[PDB]
C-alpha cells in the first residue's frame, strides 16, 4: 500500500506487535522508540529518538506517509515524565507532520481520559473528560491538540481510547474494554484506507458484549470489530478471585488508575 | 394476498425489478409509467399516462389497494419535468387515494433530502432536511405533503428514503448507500403486512457496516435488511480508482448531486 | 441600511403595514404585489406582478439589496392557486435572487408548516414539519427550497415562521401566537443587519408567557421580542366565548386549518 | 453462584419455569406462594404465604442469598387486591430484605408501567411511565420503590419490565413483546453474576425484529437475549385472525389492558 | 367563575392560606381536612373526612367543579399512615372524581418525588423518579394514578412538584426550591382557566435565580411566576448559620429527607 | 469575609482590576505575578514569582482561602512560554493548593478552548473542546487537570471560559462575547459564596442579548449577570468599520485567533 509507515513507541508492548501486524500496510516500515529497537529487518528501518527532541521528531517523521504513534508514557506516572513525552512530544510530533505533508496518525489515546465515569454509564464519543491521572490528562492534551491541528491545518487524526489491548482479557474489566490484536489491527486498516477521515474519537474496544461505548457515529468509516471478550468470562471465572463490589476495578471506567496519588520523582 | 397492488414508474429501472418481484404480493399487478410498458402478461394490467394528468391518475388509481410508487423524475432536471412530476404529480397521486380508499403507500423519497450532510454525520429519521438540488426538494415536498394527508385523513405512507438501489454496489459511496433489491423487497413486504404503519421516515439502504443512518426507531414494522455492502470493498478496491477525498463523492451523502447546477431546458 | 429593499405582497394585510414601517431601513423601498398597489410615494418605486411570471420577478428584484417575501396565497385554497403564488413564485424568486446578487431574503413562512402539532408541545427549530394543508405544505416547500439555495450557493434567507401578526391579540390561540408589529420590524431589522445569518427557521411570535416556541438558538442575532400577548388575556376572556375544549382553536397549533378540507377549483 | 435463591410466585406461570430453569443457580432453592405448593423435592423449601403479612415475609426471606421476584397480582384486577400482593406486599419485601442482609433482587415489573404508549414508539429505560391501569400502577410503584431503597439503603434490584413471557408468541404483538424462557433466565443469570447491578431499568424482551425497547444502556451486564420471535410471524399469519387496525393489540404497547375498565369488589 | 371548588387538607398549612386566596375563584369553596377545620363562613362549605374513606370521599367529590388537592400525610411517616392518606386515598379520590364529572384536578406532588438528585443538576419535567422517602415514593405514586386515568378516561391533572411554599425563604435550600403564595395562587388559576390541561409535571417554584427546574415545556399555560427567592439571600446570610458543605441540606434536592430512615409506628 | 484571597496574574489587565475590586472579599489580598507589583497598600501582600517554580508557587499559594487564577500566558504564543504559564504552571498551582488545604478556585479559562465553532451555534458547557490554537489548548488542560484534581481530591474550581471582559464592548463580535467587570466580579463573589461547587464549566459572558452560551445548568449557583452588551450596538457601529462577513470577527467564536499560525520563537 502506502511506501513508508511510521511506528513509534515501537520497543513497547503494543509496538512489537504492531511492527509485526503491521509489516503488509507498507513497502516500508520504520520503527522508532527512546529505546533500542531489534536490529532493521529487511523492508524496515529503524530509528532512535526523544519525543521531546524537535528535530529528531522531524526527522523520525519526515518521508513518512502514515503514523500510528503509540510512544510515550503508558501509565501514570510523575509529571515530569508525562511531560516530556506526551505533551512536548505531541507537539513535535503535529509540529513534525505539519512540517511533511501531515501524514494520517493513529494516536494512541486512553480510556483513562474518561476513567472517573462509572461502568455502568454508556458512552458516546462526545462525553466531557474526566480523566483520572496525569496520564489521562495528558491524553486528553494530545486529543486536544490533534483536534487544532484538524481544525486550523486539516491534519487528519483518528484518536483511539483504547481499553485493554493483549493477547486476552484477564480480569472482569477486561470484558469490557478488551481490544483484541486483531481488531485493533483492522482499525488502523479501516482509518489508512478511508478516503475522508476528520479527527474523530475511536472507542478502541473490540466487539465485547459488556462493552460500555458506542461508536456508531464513526459508522462511515465502515469498521467493526469482530472479537468479543464475553467468550473469556468463564475463563476469567477460573483464573482469577471473584471482584468485589468495592474494588475501583469494576466500579470506575478507569479502574485502579482512580486509586493512583499523584506520583512524585 | 391482497387483490391489487399498482406500481408507478413500472419502466424504469426499479419498476422493472419490482414488476417481477413483487407479483407473488398480489392477484393483479397494475403498472404504470409515462414511458412505454412491455405488454401486460397474465394477472398485469398496464396503463401509460403522465402523473401530472389528474384524471388519469384518478382512474390509474381506482380499484388498487396498495401503491409503490416509484414514478416520477428520478434525478435533477429543470424545475418544469420536476413540477409535472414530483410535485403536482404527488399531489395527484394523494387526491386519487383519498377518493379511492386510501391504499396504503410506499414513497420513493430520495437521500437526495438530506443531500447536503457530510458523509461523517449518522442521521436519525427526525434531522432537517437538506435538499441538494429541485430533485431533492420536490421529494421533500412528497414527504411534506403525504405527512399531511396522513395528520388530515389518516393516508398512511411509508416515506423511503432511497439510498442506491442497484443490483450491486459500484463505487466508494455505495458502500454506505447501497440498498439491495431483496432488501428493499421485503421492506415493502413488512410495509404492507403491517397492521400500523403510520407515515414514517425510513432511511432506504442494506445493513451495511458503512451505513449513515439509523434505522432504529422503526423497530416495530420489523423489518431488518439482510445484505450488506461490506462485502464488496476488496471488490471496490479492485476495479475503480481510489475517490479524491475532495470529490463530493466522499465528501457528501448526496455525493455528486451537490455539484449539480440548477438545469434549464 | 441599504439602498433598495424589495417588499412583495406589499397590497396585503402585511404589506400596507411594512410598506410604512420598514421606509427607514431603505433610501429605496420597491412594493410589489400581483393586485393594485396604491401610488408610490416619495422614496417608493411600485410593481404589479404575478410572482409565477419569471421575467416580471426578474424585473421586480433587479437592483434591490434586500426582499422582505410577503407575497402570495395566505391561507388555504385550491393547489392550483398555491402552486403559482407558493411554489412556482418561490422558484421564480430565488431564480432572480440568484441572478442579481443574492440580495438577502425575510421568508414569511407559517406556523401551519407545523400546525398539527399539539399546542401543549414546545417546538424548537428542528422539529420535523407537520403541515395542516395545501399552503402549510408549501410553506414547506418554500423553507427547503431556501436551504437548497442557502447550501448550494449561499444564498441567506430567514425562514420566519409567523404566528398571527397582527394589531393585537383578538382569541385565545393568539395569547400564544401573537407577533406584534412592532416585533416583527424589529426581527426584520436584525436580520438585515447581521454580518452573518445562514439560512436560520426563526419563530414569528412575540415575548408571549403563553408562546409555544424556542428562538434560543438565534440568540447570535441579538433580537429579543419585547411585546406580550399575555396582557390581552382579560380582554379576551370578557370579549370573546370561552373555547370549547375539543375546538382545534385550542388543539392544535394550527387551530382551525387542521379542520380545512382540501379546496377544489 | 449462591446458597438460597427465593423464588416467590412459584405456583404461579413463570413460577413454575423458574422453579426448574433456575434450580442450577443455587444450593437451594426456596419457592414461596400465597397459594399451594407441588411438595418439596431435594434442594428445595416451600413457604405458603402472603405478602401482605409482614412476619411470613420476614421468615420467607431470612437466609436467601437472591430473591426472583414473582409473586404478586399478574393482571388488572381490583384495588383491593393490588393493593395486597404489588403494594403493601412490595413495602413488606424491602423491608424483609433490608433486615436480611439486602439480597440482590429481580423484580418482575412490567410492560404495562408504559401500556399506554403507541407501538410505533421506540422507548429508552428513561421514558415517563404511562401505566394502562391499577396493575400497572402497582408495578411502578414496585419501581419507584425499590429506587428509593437502592438511594437510602444500597440494594440492589434489576427492574424487569416484562413483555410476554411464554413458550412461544402467539399473537401479533408478541412479535415485538415475546420474551423466551431461555432468555429470561440467562437475564436472571447476567444480573446475580454482576459485581456491581445498581437499580436498573430492563426491558425485558427477547431479541425480536419487531421489538420496541432499548437495551443499549445496560450493555455492562453483557446480557444479549438470543431468541427472536420473527421466526414465528408466518405461524401466526395463519393460525390467528388478522388484527384490525383499530384493536388495542396493534395500537398500544399494553395491547387490551388498554380497554381494561376499573374493576370493582 | 365556577360554582364549586374542593380544597383538601385544608387544615393545614397550605391549606389554611388557599381557604382565603381562592376563595374569588367559585361561587363555593368546599372545605375538607381530616382533622377539625373551623366552621364555615358564608360561601363556605366544610367537610371532615379520611381521605381513606371511599365513600367519604365519594361525597366529598360529589357537586365540585374543581379541586386543589392538598390533602394527605405531607412529610415522612410509617407506612400505614401514608399508605392510607396519599395511596388509598388518591384512589379514592381518582375515583370519586370519575363518578362525578372529572372536576380538573391540581395535585400537591412534591419536589421529594426527585429528592435523591444533586442539587447540582438542572431537571426538566421528564426526569425519572428518585424519590427520597415512602412519603416521596407515594406522591409517584399519586403521579403514575393520575397519568393513567388521564390516558384512560381524560381526567386532567397538574402535577405540582411543589419546593418550599411558605412565607419566606429560610434557609439556603430554600433560595432554589422556594414557591411563594401569591405565585402557587397564580398558578393555580393558570391551570383552571386553561381551556385543555392535559397532566402535566409542573415545578412548584417562583423565580428564583437559583432554581433547579425547568418549567419551559409548560409555557402553553401561559403561568410565569413573578417573585424570586434571589431578593432573600442577604436576609438569609445575615439571619442563618452558613451549611456545612457536607449536609444533606446543600447535597440533595429533596434536603434532610434523604437522611431520613424508615419510621415504624 | 475569608481571611486571605489570592490574586495571580495581579499585574496584568484583569489583575489590576481585581486587585481593586476583589479587596472588600477578603480581609487579605494577596497579589502575585512574574512581573513587579505596584508595592504592597495596607491589606495586601505582594509576591513575585514565576508560575513555573514549583516551590515559590507552593508558598505562594500556602496561608491563602482562596484563588482567582488570572496568571498565565493570555494570548497566543510560542509553545515554551505557554508550556512554562499555563501548563507546568498550572500542575505546580493544584499540586500547591492540594499540599494547603485545597483553597477554591476560579480558573481563568477561555472561549478560546471552544474558538473554532461558528458563531451561529449556541454552545451548553458540554460541547466538545475545539481550541483555537497552542493557547486554547493549555485552556483546555487546565481544565481536565482541575476535573481530574476534583474528581480523585475534592479540590473545586470554576472553569470560568471568559469571552472579553473589557470595560466596555469595542468591536461587533463583543456585543456576543462581552464579559462586563461587574459581572466578573459578581460571578467571583458566587463562587466563593455556595456551599457546594463542583469543577462546573462557566461560560464568562455577561447577559448579552446576542450571546451564544448557555449557562442555565449552572442555576444552582445563583449567579444571574446584570450587563448587557447590546445597548453598546449603536456605539459600535458609529466607531468602527461594519465587519466583512468574511472576516474570522464574525465567522468564529474565537475571532482571529483561528487565523493565528502556529508562532516561533
Ligand atoms: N496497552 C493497552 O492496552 C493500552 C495502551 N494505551 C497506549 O498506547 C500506547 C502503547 O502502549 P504500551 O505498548 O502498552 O506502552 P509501552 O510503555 O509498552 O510503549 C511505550 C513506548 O514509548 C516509549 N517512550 C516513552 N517515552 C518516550 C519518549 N520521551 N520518546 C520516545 N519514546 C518514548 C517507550 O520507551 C516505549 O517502548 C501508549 O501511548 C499508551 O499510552 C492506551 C490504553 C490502553
Ligand atoms: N435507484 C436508486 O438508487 C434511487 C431511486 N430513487 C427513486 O425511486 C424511484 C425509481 O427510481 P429509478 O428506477 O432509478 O428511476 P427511473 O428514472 O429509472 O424510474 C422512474 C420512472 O418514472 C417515470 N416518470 C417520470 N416522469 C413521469 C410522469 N410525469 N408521469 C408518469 N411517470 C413518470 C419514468 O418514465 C420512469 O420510468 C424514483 O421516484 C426515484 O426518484 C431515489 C433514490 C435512489
Ligand atoms: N398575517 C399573519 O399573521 C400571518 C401571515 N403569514 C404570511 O406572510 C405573508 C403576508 O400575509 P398576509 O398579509 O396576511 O396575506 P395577504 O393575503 O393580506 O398578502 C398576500 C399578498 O400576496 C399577493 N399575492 C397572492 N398571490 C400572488 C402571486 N401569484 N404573485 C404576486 N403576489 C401574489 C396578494 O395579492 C396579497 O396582497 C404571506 O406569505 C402569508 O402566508 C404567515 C403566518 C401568519
Ligand atoms: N407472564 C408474562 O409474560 C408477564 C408477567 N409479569 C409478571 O411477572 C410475575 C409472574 O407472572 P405470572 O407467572 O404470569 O403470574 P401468575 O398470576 O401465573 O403468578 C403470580 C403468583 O403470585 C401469587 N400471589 C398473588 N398475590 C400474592 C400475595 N398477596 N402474596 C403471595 N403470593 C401472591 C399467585 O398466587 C401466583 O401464583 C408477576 O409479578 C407478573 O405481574 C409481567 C409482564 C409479563
Ligand atoms: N408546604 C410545602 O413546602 C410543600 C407541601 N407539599 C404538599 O402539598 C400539601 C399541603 O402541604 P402542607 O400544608 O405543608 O401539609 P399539612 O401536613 O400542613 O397539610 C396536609 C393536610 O392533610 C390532612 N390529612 C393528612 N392525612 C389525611 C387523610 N388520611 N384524610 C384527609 N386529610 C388528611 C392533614 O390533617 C392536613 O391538614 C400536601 O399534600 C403536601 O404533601 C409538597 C412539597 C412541599
Ligand atoms: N482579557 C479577556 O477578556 C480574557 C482573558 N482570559 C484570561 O484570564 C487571564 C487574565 O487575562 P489578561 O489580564 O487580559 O492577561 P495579561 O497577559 O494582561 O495577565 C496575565 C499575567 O500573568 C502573568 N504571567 C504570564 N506568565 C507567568 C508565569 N510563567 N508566572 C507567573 N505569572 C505569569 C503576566 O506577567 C501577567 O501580568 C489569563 O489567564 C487569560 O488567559 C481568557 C479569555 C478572555
Ligand atoms: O486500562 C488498561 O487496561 C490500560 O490502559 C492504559 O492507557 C495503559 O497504557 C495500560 O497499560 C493499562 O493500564
Ligand atoms: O444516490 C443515488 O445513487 C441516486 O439518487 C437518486 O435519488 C436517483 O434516483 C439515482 O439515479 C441516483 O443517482
Ligand atoms: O395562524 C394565523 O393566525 C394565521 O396564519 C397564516 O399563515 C395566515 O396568513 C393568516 O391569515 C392566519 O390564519
Ligand atoms: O403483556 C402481556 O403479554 C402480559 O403482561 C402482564 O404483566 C401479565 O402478567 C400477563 O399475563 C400478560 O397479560
Ligand atoms: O422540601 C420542603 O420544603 C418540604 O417537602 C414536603 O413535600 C413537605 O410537605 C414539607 O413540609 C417540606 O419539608
Ligand atoms: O476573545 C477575546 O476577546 C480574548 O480572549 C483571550 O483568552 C485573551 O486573553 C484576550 O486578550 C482576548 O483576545
Amino acid at each position: 500500500a502506502m511506501k513508508r509507515l511510521l511506528v513509534t513507541g515501537a520497543a513497547g508492548q503494543l509496538g512489537r506487535v504492531m511492527r509485526e501486524r503491521l509489516a503488509p500496510m507498507a513497502e516500508i516500515l520504520r520503527l522508532a522508540d527512546l529505546s533500542p529497537l531489534d536490529p532493521a529487518g529487511p523492508n524496515e528501518e529503524c530509528v532512535q529518538c526523544d519525543l521531546a527532541d524537535a528535530n529528531a521528531v522531524n526527522a523520525m517523521v519526515a518521508g513518512c506517509d502514515g503514523i500510528v504513534h503509540l510512544g510515550g508514557i503508558s501509565v501514570e506516572k510523575p509529571f515530569e515524565q508525562i511531560l516530556q513525552g506526551n505533551i512536548i512530544g505531541l507537539y513535535n510530533l503535529y509540529e513534525a507532520a505539519r512540517a511533511h505533508g501531515q501524514p494520517r496518525i493513529v494516536f494512541a489515546s486512553s480510556n483513562h481520559t474518561i476513567g472517573y465515569y462509572p461502568q455502568t454509564e454508556r458512552l458516546g464519543p462526545d462525553v466531557p473528560a474526566r480523566p483520572d491521572g496525569l496520564y489521562g490528562v495528558s491524553k486528553c492534551f494530545g486529543e486536544n491538540l490533534a483536534r487544532m491541528y484538524f481544525d486550523k491545518f486539516g491534519q487528519e487524526t483518528a484518536l483511539v481510547r483504547i481499553g485493554s489491548c493483549t493477547p486476552e482479557p484477564n480480569n472482569y474489566r477486561m470484558l469490557s474494554t478488551w481490544f483484541s490484536h486483531d481488531d485493533f489491527v483492522s482499525l488502523i486498516e479501516a482509518v489508512f484506507r478511508a478516503p475522508v477521515l476528520g479527527c474523530p474519537v475511536v472507542w478502541g474496544a473490540s466487539a465485547n458484549d459488556a462493552g460500555w461505548w458506542d461508536n456508531s457515529h464513526l459508522g462511515f468509516l465502515g469498521w467493526k470489530p469482530k472479537d468479543n471478550a464475553e467468550a473469556f468470562r468463564r475463563h476469567i471465572t477460573e483464573t482469577t478471585p471473584p471482584p468485589d463490589p468495592n474494588d475501583a476495578l469494576v466500579r470506575f471506567q478507569g479502574g485502579t488508575f482512580v486509586d493512583n496519588p499523584i506520583f512524585k520523582q
